[PDB]
């Protein structure tokens, strides 16, 4: 059974992923050092020209409300090693040492705090700027600590750390009891993610978009972990000018749900610019996505996976909340008339296995339109007229909330 | 062999789709008054609410020329049966009656002037706002006559006409000789379209489904040759749709735009402004990838031709012709990281070509000049080459490769 | 509008035989060697000599068919290659009363065919390789398959049918088909005739022939105008002659769904086999026989009598409705086999399979294969079915399973 | 890491037979179906009074499987009813000594494979249905199971495996492998084991896999003993034979699922299942002959042959298999040749690539005909592309072979 911050995590649903680092400037994206083989001196010059100049921390929360989002998901520091944040003295490369000369996870939290969102920080454990990495590990591990403990202590409470890059190095000691640890004497609250079981004091797992079932939540009788996917817009997390290779928001939006399907958290991600803008093209994914979760608000937190099936052929499923159950439908078309056809328009039953309790009504959320349905409760078969959109609509997935008798 | 009205047509490529009408007010698509079931008294009302505020003909005009189309098609009147333009007297269901009060046709064909864009009109021959179309088939169609007579002569020479709505009576008499007579008369230049073996010798151009996989029909050998075009709208509908969220990938378009070269038709590109008029955000998200796309592709997007060269089992790759240069273009690439860290693309990835018979000097992608090695089978006719995966940090979606031939 | 009686009857046979035997058969690379492998023709024509027809049992292949479930043979009475396996009455020397057979081996078919009550359908192609008057009078040649025809139509008592093939060489000549099919229609007033090509060819053809992937129901002609029969072929393997070296055998099941989807559409079906070169079934075709032979048996009370309806079947599905006067029969795909609660199969879970357009209220629902009563629930005001569409007992697999609906 | 010569031999099998019989074949609805379809014991049972193998000769199965081209038999020797096709020697009454036929089958079957060269496989099902032992008492059930062993591993001569199934029925039980495998390394140190779980043990010398595993199989850590592998298909939905199971598959998929094996690295099984009184049915013989065609045209390369680390191109499910003397090119999706006027789908050229083939060439041909194909190579890259022609009229092997012979 879920730890309370646990609980609170999976009550948060979606969240944003923001790509921010020395990277952004060269828009081909976060891995570009290293897969480009850049001269590390030349590249660590970008520090420089590291202005912040158009970095609003306002506007990136605003942009997490309006989308839906509950928490956003912050790189603090990339590969690259350059941290966001004000060292205290561990690193001379960090943003105390940029032109921006701005503590901007300060900016981060402040602005997350007014809008009601959990602030998390991304730490790569994998770090290209260190010497240490490779011929000190274990005074490397001291070093990450500290940066981690730098966070712990002066941004006020954090809703949770985001570790990435354990995989380099799948055999060695982390020392994650030491590190894990510290987190929970300084932030108890915080909720531990590990990008790969691995200690006993991570609360959640992540896995591919494509895990096609309900994901493990740990060995019998021991700690609840929850779980959480992410996808990034086009191939690369971190900008990167000439990747058109867009996913449609069509994909997006059945990515969020398929999420909740399966019980975990989303993060979706947006690549800031060198100076640290929201780019044009993130925000028409945001605005078509905020449309979906502003319908799905009622199911979109507090639902939860339940052991109900769809019939076959089909790739609906059903969400649960103590009050209601909620039908979650996909491959519908738009409904045009006799004459118009445009392939929504003929009757078009789904059924449900596992609903045992008679219902006295189902609508859709986008409309309240009334559903007809038929029950065989001995079966638990639900059968339910799915109608399609109405003319100059399409949800992508839509949602019938039913009502219980 | 074509006209040079119609090589003129093929050489553009691109175009724009602008769809904007009284439908645009309510945001629930273009064919709302019909499929919606609505009150034709309390749609029209609509007029008194067109105000034209936010439209700028010349920031059209700067999308088309930013997004690489050499043409735009405007949607002069559609179903609704309300006009853009001023209809001289015809009726009083145009924007001379609107608050609008100014001939946005005059301005649309100016700023595409300034911009050297070829100003397309759109003329629904289906309208549900006369009472003639039911009621006096032979007098709705002198209304129709009249309408675009008004469009062939007060506003200079125009690219052309796409009309769209003979589908509703398959079997009358629509007079087309005397439609398309007229258009030559005073617009001998024009391309017509018909959204429809041709229904008139005076049609210059034939629509299609976008999924057509072969080469496109030109007609019988001793006959007029017609080209194609097909059409994608970014997601369901024409005219804004503000709750329609089933938006298609940046990705398919730019396929869908190399596909309709592919088999030798022009490609449309459709956006549906708001109410006012204005270009919403999200089809300008599409338009500055697009655009991304088009540029790097200038080369062989314009003069690109379809050939007999076919490529291998499995593979969607194919090829286009211009008269110094073949084009290969290729799909389904990934991209290169390192041996350490694996994306897909970092194998030699050999794909083939049956129908290159020539020798050839060099071949080399347009996107950053890297040259690809190659072997050849003469006698066979078969070219092999190692398409090599996207540098990390780019992603084409339809990488262009030029050969150079000896 | 209404179907004339013969082609009525044409469409409740449902599934014929299509049988390929000839000299081509000695050879066992295909029927269409003689021009495919640019055989000499003098060297070619030599296997009359060796056409001894020492292992064919009309019987044999009737109760093939009967065991099948087939109502209608269609054999090969004369390809491509022009070599007749009949007697022709001085029309032909190139025929089997010149081969060491020395039987009129169509005589021996229609006999066997009437004992076991299937209708005898004669295959003739109207492109010929052996006839010089094919190249150098194409006007005799027309009076020489004319000729061929009326044999048929004369000695062989009544004929279910004539299956031509060829025309399609010449896609532009006079055929003269008035001429042709106006003769079988007054020596054979009853016999359907089909007209392979690649509007139909004649006012006298009964049934039009069609790709096995048409996917909607079959066009008819419209309502004042004659009603034509539809027919789709499958053949077991890619060759329609006896081809040794072909491994490439289609799937038993693909078979069993291509004779559904058949009926589906509205069209009969020939599942074609290929003779051995002296006439006997060769074994790889037996087997297909057998296991079609167990579904058509359990098809039955659907098979022959049930038509397309306007019924469609769920998103996802690809079941379908066939129609009789007293039942609806609801045809189910992709089904698994049920094992239990330990041994997990795949079939074990409740199976929703809804269908639009049923109207009426339903009384009963019922396996064919083993009368398992199916549970259910309607909507009679948006007409749909839904039904719980249990898995295939252990042990078993139908590939195409079937409900039959009893109305109240 | 080098594999011990007995998996080595394993390896060079490629493909064997698999042959379900039992009681359960008299009533022709699978093999499970004491379980599944809820039987009374004691009437099941019954069956053995009708066991009669009257139409069981072990000569024509072996000849059979020759001619499919295997090259080892697995014979149910006791599946999960319980009954055994061998002379127990007085641990059961519920064996073929006590049934009708009268006769140790399993001897019968020996002898047979020995004198056409097949090896003889045993198969044992570890979860028994008869013994009440396996229920009330498992440390007892575990004695009877290797002594059932104990009799097979020392009354038959030189056996050339075991295939035990069951282990699956109770995976957290102990099953005592390193005793019941150790007395058979002791009695046949040179046969084969194989455990289908779903490595059991250091003993085990073989791994099975599903028939749709895409890449090459995982054959044990580097310094560790080399396991082999493989898969198995059956021709319809079931293993036993099945009378309304309707729903086999093509012989072009069990043609592409041999060479798919070889692909892998894997062996494969194909499962017939006989009749009640042990004959062939006339369905499975109809497989066997298709396969046998293609076997026997694959012969070259189908025992020897071995993946390598070359890819085919983008969109292609063409693959290489080598020899020490010859590569050979696997190639799929090809159509027939007809002419300039019928067209039949396999007339134009036909590229089809390759990567990491570094040597230069001088003839490649096909197998069936020995028609030479034309080919590229760019050595830098190491890229072959040669033009796969069609079958000629007439003909179609589905999984088409080309060889070739280096400079």
């Amino acid at each position: 059974e879920p730890l309370p911050r646990i609980q609170h995590y999976e009550d948060l649903g979606l969240g944003l992923f923001i790509h921010w680092g020395l990277y952004s400037q060269m828009a081909v994206g976060e891995w570009t050092e290293l897969i480009h083989h850049r001269n590390q001196h030349d590249y660590e010059q970008l520090i420089k020209t590291f202005t912040a100049a158009q970095f609003d921390a306002k506007k990136i929360a605003h942009a997490a409300k309006a989308v839906g989002a509950k928490y956003i998901v912050l790189t603090t520091k990339h590969h690259e090693g350059f941290f966001l944040y004000d060292t205290k003295g561990l690193s001379d490369f960090d943003v105390m040492h940029a032109p921006a000369r701005r503590d901007l996870i300060a900016e981060f939290v402040a602005a997350c705090r007014e809008e009601d969102l959990l602030p998390f920080f991304y730490m790569a454990t994998y770090d290209w700027h260190t010497p240490l990495y490779d011929d000190d590990f274990p005074a490397y591990l001291t070093y990450l600590q500290k940066s981690v403990e730098v966070l712990c202590r002066n941004y006020g409470p954090v809703g949770g750390f985001w570790f990435d890059g354990n995989w380099n190095k799948k055999d060695a000691d982390w020392h994650l009891p030491e590190l894990y640890g510290m987190i929970r004497h300084y932030q108890p609250n915080a909720i531990i993610v590990n990008n790969t079981v691995s200690d006993p004091e991570i609360d959640v797992v992540t896995y591919e978009r494509r895990t096609p079932d309900e994901i493990y939540h740990g060995a019998p009788n021991e700690k609840y972990v929850a779980g959480e996917i992410s996808i990034t817009l086009n191939q690369h997390w971190g900008i990167a000018a000439n990747d058109l290779n867009y996913k449609s928001p069509a994909e997006v939006i059945e990515t969020v749900a398929h999420a909740r399907h399966i019980g975990a958290n989303i993060l979706v991600n947006i690549g800031l610019t060198g100076t640290g803008a929201i780019p044009a093209a993130a925000q028409t994914y945001m605005h078509l996505l905020g449309r979906w979760t502003a319908m799905a608000a009622p199911v979109l937190y507090k639902g939860r996976p339940v052991p109900v099936t769809s019939a076959h052929g089909t790739r609906d499923f059903v969400l649960h909340t103590s009050k209601h159950d909620f039908l979650c439908i996909l491959d519908l078309q738009v409904v045009g008339n006799d004459n118009v056809v445009l392939g929504g328009e003929g009757v078009n039953p789904r059924s449900f296995v596992g609903i045992g309790q008679p219902i006295q009504r189902i609508h859709w959320l986008d409309n309240d339109e009334v559903l007809s349905f038929t029950q065989d409760l001995d079966k638990k078969v639900l059968t339910v007229d799915a109608t399609g959109y109405p003319y100059g609509s399409d949800w992508v997935v839509r949602i019938a909330q039913i009502d219980y008798e």
